[PDB]
C-alpha cells in the first residue's frame, strides 16, 4: 500500500565439481577412475578425446567406442530428464556412419586443399540409449529428485568417423572440432 | 485556536507471513506447493539457494533457471508496480552471462588468491519479463488494489554464473555473496 | 463596589468534524478520497491500519510508508504551529529504523514467551519534517488561520518496523500497541 518492503534475505553458494545441483564425479570408491578420457573438473568439466598420447587422437575410418565415461549426479527439487544437445554442433537423426543408434550429434570439416570429412557422436547411457538432448524430439533419460533412492547415470560415448579414400587427407591443417557440449536436466 | 485537541485514537497490528498490506506466500492448493527454493518465512522471508540437500549451491559456468518461486499478494487500495532490486549488489543492463533478459542484479566475488568471478540474477515474473526494481528505468509489473479481482502475480527467477578460465577456484575462501533483496510496490 | 453585576451571556457551539476551530477532512469534489487509512471521523477521528482488509496489519522489517493521509483545517484567528506528540508513546531522536528522518514516535512490544519488537512512526507534510510534537525541541510546522490565503496543510505518515530474526514471533499474543496520538495547534 504505497510503500516499500525490505524484509528479504538470501544466501548463495557455488560448487563446481561434486556438490552442485547437477554434478559429475568420474571416479569410484576403492576402485578406479571410470576413465581418463574425461578428467576431474578444474572447475569446468572437460573432454580430452582429441589427444591421448602414443596416439594422435581418434583413429580414422572406423568406430571408436568409449567406456562408461563420466557419471552424473542430480539433487534438484524435481525429477529431471537429463539430455545433451551440443549447441555448437548440429542434431542429426538416422545416422550416416553410426547407423545403429536413433539420433546423434553431427560435425564435419575439411582439409583446406581437401574437402568434407564426416564425424559423428552419440552418448549411450544405460541400455545403449543415445542421449542426444532436447529438440523436435531429442532424447532423454529419467532421474530422481533431491534425495530419492537411485540416480542411474553413467553416460557412455561412441565416436564415429568416415573413411574417405580421396578428397581428403590426414596431413596438415584440420579446422576446429566441436566444443561446448551443453547439458540439460529440465523438468518433466 | 490557542488550544490543544486530543481528538485521536489509533489501532495497529503486525503480521509477517500471509496476511498484510503486501504478503508473500506459498498456498497453492490441495495438491502441491511452490518448490523448496524459498521456505515459509520465519517472520522474514528467506531465499535458500545456499544448499539443496546433497548439493552445496550452484553450478559454475552454467545457467541455473528456477521454478516459479515465491508468490506476491497485494491488499492496498492502489494498483502498484511491484519491483525487486538488491541494495547490496548493483543494477546492470545487457547482461554478460544472461544476455537474453534486459537487465539483472549484478554481483561479483573473488577467491582471495584468485581474482574476479562474475554472476548475475534475474527475476522474471509471470511472463519471463525481468523485474529488476526501480532505477533510472528499472523494471516492474502491474497489480490489483485492495481485493480487486486478480492479483495475478508470481515471481520466477534465473541465476547465471560465469565460467572460471584460470583465474579462480572453488577451493578455499569465497567472499560474501548478495543479501537484502529489497522490494518496492509503490503507487503508479 | 460592595455589589455584584451579572451582564453575561455568550453561546457555545460544538461540532466534531468540520465547523470546529481546528478540523480534519479526507475528500474533495469530483475526485478521490485521499485514502481509507483514516476514515471520516465518527465524532472522533481514528487511524485504522489494523483492519486494512485481506490483511492483519503491517509488514515486519519494512519501511511501511503511507499516503498523504488527513488534511488539517482551521477557522480560528492566529497562525499556529501544528505538531503530534503522542502522549501514550515516547519521543525519540535519530531514529533507529527510519534513520533518515529527524525525530519519531517510538513504541515497543513483546511476545510473552519472547521479547522486544521495535516499531517507529513519523509524519511528513510540507518539508517532510517529522511534525512530531512539542518537547525539548519537538518538531512543528506553521499553519494559517481565519483564511487569509489557506492553511496549505496535509499530514502524511510513515511507519517503520524492525526485523528481529529471533526473540520474537508473530504467533500468539502481541501486547497492546499505541493509542491516543494527541494533536497540538498552539500559538506562536
Amino acid at each position: 500500500f504505497s510503500s516499500v518492503e525490505a524484509d528479504r534475505t538470501v544466501s548463495v553458494a557455488v560448487a563446481g565439481d561434486a556438490s552442485s545441483a547437477l554434478a559429475f564425479d568420474t571416479s569410484d570408491s576403492n576402485g578406479n577412475q571410470y576413465s581418463d578420457a574425461s578428467s576431474i573438473t578444474n572447475g569446468t568439466l572437460e573432454l580430452a578425446f582429441d589427444s591421448l598420447g602414443n596416439s594422435s587422437g581418434i583413429n580414422l575410418g572406423a568406430k571408436t567406442t568409449f567406456s562408461p565415461l563420466f557419471r552424473t549426479i542430480n539433487n534438484g527439487s524435481n525429477n529431471v530428464n537429463l539430455s545433451i544437445y551440443s549447441s555448437e554442433g548440429t542434431i542429426q537423426t538416422s545416422p550416416t556412419i553410426l547407423d545403429s543408434y536413433n539420433a546423434v550429434i553431427e560435425n564435419t570439416i575439411n582439409d583446406g586443399n581437401g574437402n568434407s570429412l564426416t564425424i559423428e557422436y552419440a552418448f549411450t547411457d544405460e541400455n545403449d540409449n543415445s542421449i542426444v538432448g532436447d529438440g523436435t524430439n531429442g532424447s532423454s533419460v529419467s532421474l530422481d529428485a533431491t534425495g530419492g533412492s537411485d540416480p542411474n547415470e553413467e553416460v557412455s560415448l561412441v565416436i564415429g568417423v568416415a573413411d574417405p579414400g580421396s578428397s581428403f587427407d590426414p596431413s596438415t591443417t584440420i579446422s576446429g572440432y566441436l566444443s561446448e557440449v551443453t547439458i540439460v536436466a529440465s523438468s518433466v
